């Protein structure tokens, strides 16, 4: 018939298994043999049975990304589980070193800046519906975000850099760790530019229904009530926008014009220029959003399934209100076990008082840093919390459970089921946020496009398939 | 306004970077040691390397090397042989890693299909075919050829009956094929683990509408380069004749696996096969008829415009195919005895038998049967013989050596290779797969390569530029 139909140029490939024997367990032979290539070429994105991901690359900061959460307290549990998991890695490294002659300490800091000026992110991801308009973000969300540091910042001691060009801020305590770096990123017209809000990321969801909103402006927080207020306040703001609840447009003429200045002023009197031509203080912006959020709660429909409860939002708003009254009155005694920058500042002030120290005293720098050391009993946050000087949002029991067990209300529940079977059956599997694949014998794939669903019959078939060939 | 629009249940997640420091080695060495246990336990076992290939490394399993996508016969040989080099290097480095520890000994990696304990190891072939042809109709017309192909390309083994089995149907004897018994066992079981000889239903790793993937399990792992060429080359000509509807007769078998184990034991090729149409042919006769048509096909075969396997190479394939069939018919193998694994191996085995007045079950011969497949240069029998001029070459050491570090330049593997080379030179992470390539930082960038034939892509150039610009 048709001779031109034969594919004379065709794609082809061979897969060959090799018999591996060692002549004097053997499992130790295979492991040492695979080691060089595994460490060099394996993917750096590592998914673990609690549904979370670790990003580990020998030239990069280690990063922990929580599993998908549908509830505020649950999110807190899983973020704290990350600190436990990362700390355990450090502890095990110290021991393997100690087994060798070499001894010393491994430190992991959860903060946003290092002695050399390097930046470290703590990023938020929020699912929103295609319902919410592009425009609203700049108008409504953004002004809240620029000032949110007043309520949730982790604090840092700022030293002027003599080689810095174009601007100088004096030696001083800032409520925010991130603000100067955020300013640089936004100001940059080069590859160095970092946008504060990004709606265009791969949604890790069905693209039609769902957008993923990625926010870079927040500090890494230690105290559980500070994480709760940071994420909690933001959740309420998103709901009000989604509900068209009447949050006024606060839109700023230039988003970063005041961001560094707000950081230096704990009275919140910093003045921002609205695109209106009008001006408001950072505190006034927060008081506006707070008052509207307080009215939202009165009409907030209770979620029928999972979600964050009205009772829990009332705890969020209670702390929110108390913090604004403290910034306004200048009296922090009601908030000073809950808010990172305040807790830290209170300790720094005791040291200054007692030792008559200056703000650049190495002793203070040690407080500012070791507050962020995640090692239980060594780190300053751990000591404070153990003595009752930092209040709890959640419990140790819940954090411990989240270390090995995935969220049971979301897609992560399914990823967790797959990984646990893989561990027990001994079968290799490859997962990501959406795509889940068994590599052998035949490559069975499943795509989980709905991040809200903890039920899929395809996943049940996949797990039985694995069980069949174990 | 609309209160029910608020998502009071929404999805959320946090990503946190930690600062890492050590107070008294290189911080690189500190991170490496810290990450190791989690990397080893939880990292993906599919590992993509710069030459475009993929290693499957999992402490539970047999190490497997899958070649990069190839579009030419000789190129495919180069990349299969590169795999043995790469696997051997892993073994050699493990020997010197174990030496540091008090453990001494030799690492052996065998490229064969069976071990002394009864495990099976596969050498599987993947072929892109035209999506025009219905999946099952292709198998039917491919199968007669595939079942009998072991005659021309088998690697050989000594079969040892299990005396404890009273239901053992086969005696002590030399088989031309390694895989036949295990393939027979996998097809016939009611058990859900039964696996087919041909599978079309695999993910194409190509445009779903344009191309279909053929996955074939019946072949032996081969050492001799002309054995690989014949196995794959003959199969390419058969696929071509089918796609061109050249008139290759339908030889469909009554039962696919009925004769598979029996053919393996008979080097005269006289094993009988029952056809659907009610006639019967010997294994040697099916091969003769397929070969006769392939020979006419070559006369009409249009020279590929770009790359592919040329008509000159296919003529080499047919030269060998014809000589093998003549040897099988006459019983005189003197012309093919440097080119075909089972023939090469049997010549060796027969020599020892004669020198020693040995029986076929002598451990010495079992050692030969095994060590022919040892891939270590100078230690393995195959490598010793190839040095002597006792085994003919289809390709060169230089092409194989280049294939170790550099991907095929004619297919999508070229692009995956460039990306992974840039990641190595820039010291930055990237996650790649057959189709997908992504970086997470500073901002996530992803590219999908759906076309396995294309070696040129703008998104790839830019991805590599993005990696370069943002690299430390
Ligand atoms: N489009 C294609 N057509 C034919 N073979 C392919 C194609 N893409 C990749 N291959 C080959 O298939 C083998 C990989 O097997 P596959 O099942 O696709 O992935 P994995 O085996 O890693 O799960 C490799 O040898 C590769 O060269
Ligand atoms: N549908 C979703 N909505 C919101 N957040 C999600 C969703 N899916 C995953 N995430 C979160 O995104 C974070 C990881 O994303 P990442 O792999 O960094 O993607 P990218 O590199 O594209 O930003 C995790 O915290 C995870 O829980
Ligand atoms: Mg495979
Ligand atoms: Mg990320």
């Amino acid at each position: 018939s048709t001779v031109e139909s034969a594919l004379t140029r065709r794609i082809m490939g061979i897969e060959t298994e090799y018999g591996l024997t060692f002549v004097d367990r053997p499992d130790e032979i295979a492991r040492r043999m695979f080691r060089p290539i595994v460490e060099k070429y394996s993917s750096s994105n590592i998914f673990i049975p609690n549904g979370s991901r670790l990003y580990l690359d020998v030239g990069s900061h280690p990063e922990y990304a929580t599993a998908e959460c549908d509830n505020l307290t649950q999110l807190i549990n899983f973020e704290k589980a990350g600190d436990v998991i990362a700390d355990r890695m450090a502890v095990d490294a110290e021991e393997s070193l100690a087994k060798e002659d070499i001894a010393g300490q491994v430190y992991l800091f959860k903060n946003n800046v290092d002695s050399v000026g390097n930046s470290y992110g703590c990023h938020e991801n929020y699912l929103v519906g295609r319902s919410m308009p592009l425009k609203a973000l700049g108008k409504r969300l953004m002004p809240f975000l620029i000032t949110r540091q007043l309520i949730c910042g982790a604090g840092r001691i700022h030293h002027p850099n003599p080689l810095d060009k174009g601007e100088s801020f004096p030696l001083g305590y800032c409520i925010s760790q991130r603000s100067d770096h955020v300013w640089e990123g936004v100001s940059s017209a080069t590859t160095r530019s970092r946008p504060i809000i990004n709606t265009r990321d791969e949604p890790h969801a069905d693209s039609h229904s769902y957008r993923r909103l990625h926010v870079i402006v927040g500090d890494a927080n230690m105290a559980e009530p500070s994480i709760a207020l940071k994420v909690g306040s933001t959740l309420l703001v998103l709901e009000m926008i989604e509900a068209d609840f009447g949050l006024p447009s606060l839109e700023l003429a230039n988003d970063i014009a005041s961001i560094r200045e707000i950081s230096r002023d704990a009275t919140g009197s910093t003045l921002l220029s609205l695109k209106d031509g009008t001006t408001m203080t950072a505190l006034q912006i927060q008081q506006v959003v707070f008052e509207h959020a307080s009215k939202w709660l009165e009409q907030r429909p209770e979620p029928e399934f999972s979600g964050t409860s009205n009772t829990e939002m009332a705890r969020v708003l209670d702390l929110w209100g108390r913090m604004l009254k403290a910034i306004e009155s200048g009296d922090f005694s009601e908030v000073d076990t809950e808010i990172d920058w305040v807790i830290k500042k209170k300790l720094i002030d005791r040291f200054i008082q007692r030792g008559n120290l200056g703000l650049d005293d190495p002793k203070l720098a040690q407080v500012d840093l070791t507050y962020h050391d995640i090692r239980p009993g060594r780190g300053l946050f751990s000591v404070l919390q153990s003595r009752g000087m930092i209040k709890r949002w959640t419990t140790d029991e819940a954090i411990l459970a989240a270390v090995d067990t995935a969220p049971d209300t979301t897609r992560a529940h399914l990823r967790g089921r797959i990984l646990k079977a893989a561990d027990t059956l001994g079968v290799p599997v490859t997962v990501d946020w959406m795509r889940h694949k068994v590599n052998r014998p035949e490559p069975q794939s499943v795509e989980l496009g709905d991040p809200f669903s903890a039920v899929n019959s395809e996943v049940d078939q996949l797990i039985e398939y694995m069980t069949v060939h174990a």
